[PDB]
């Protein structure tokens, strides 16, 4: 099955890329419709990005979470 793929490839994408500041927690994520959201940083990270007013790690991909279109 092709969804499988793309779900094995998503699996992936979030559990080799952790984190763009701490580098080690994995990353703050959330469902919207057809997509994944992997927001650039942990949730710790960018809580303390908008205290320290860094905006520079602000960001996200989103992924498409089936294989078809
Ligand atoms: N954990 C996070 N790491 C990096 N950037 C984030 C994080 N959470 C939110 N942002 C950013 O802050 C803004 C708010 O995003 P979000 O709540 O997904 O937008 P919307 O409310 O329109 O869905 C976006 O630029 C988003 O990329
Ligand atoms: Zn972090």
């Amino acid at each position: 099955d092709d969804d499988d793929k793309k779900t094995n490839w998503l699996k992936r994408i979030y559990r080799v890329r952790p984190c763009v500041k701490c580098k080690v927690a994995p990353r703050d994520w959330k469902v919207k419709n057809k997509h994944l959201r992997i927001y650039n940083m942990c949730k710790t990270c960018f809580n303390n990005s908008i205290d320290i007013g860094d905006d520079t790690y602000h960001g996200h991909v989103d992924w498409l979470m089936y294989a078809d279109s």
